[PDB]
């Protein structure tokens, strides 16, 4: 499913990823934009040989499995399959895991190098929300 912007601030605030640690909405559609131009089937073969999955692009090597990333976790219990739904449950419950782990929204690298410190309240502008 390849989501609009407002369609997809909907989604995240109906899971409760608004203001989740402290990041407002615009910082997790601002991350979704540009890990995965909102579309959740995206993938990416990282150099490690750990695959990142979906909207947000999480990674096997700690938080999905794929049978393919050895020596990895599973820390988000799930196959990272799932992280490829039309339905962003999955994916929007294992980053509320990520950004609890210490760092943040800056686990995701997209956001902490084109989404910290910009005016990211642009992405949810206009939104019926
Ligand atoms: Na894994």
């Amino acid at each position: 499913k390849v989501f609009g912007r407002c369609e997809l601030a909907a989604a995240m605030k109906r899971h409760g990823l608004d203001n989740y640690r402290g990041y407002s909405l615009g910082n997790w559609v601002c991350a979704a934009k540009f890990e995965s131009n909102f579309n959740t089937q995206a993938t990416n073969r990282n150099t490690d040989g750990s695959t990142d999955y979906g909207i947000l692009q999480i990674n096997s090597r700690w938080w999905c499995n794929d049978g393919r990333t050895p020596g990895s976790r599973n820390l988000c219990n799930i196959p990272c399959s799932a992280l490829l739904s039309s339905d962003i449950t999955a994916s929007v419950n294992c980053a509320k895991k990520i950004v609890s782990d210490g760092n943040g929204m800056n686990a995701w690298v997209a956001w902490r190098n084109r989404c910290k410190g910009t005016d990211v309240q642009a992405w949810i502008r206009g939104c019926r929300l």
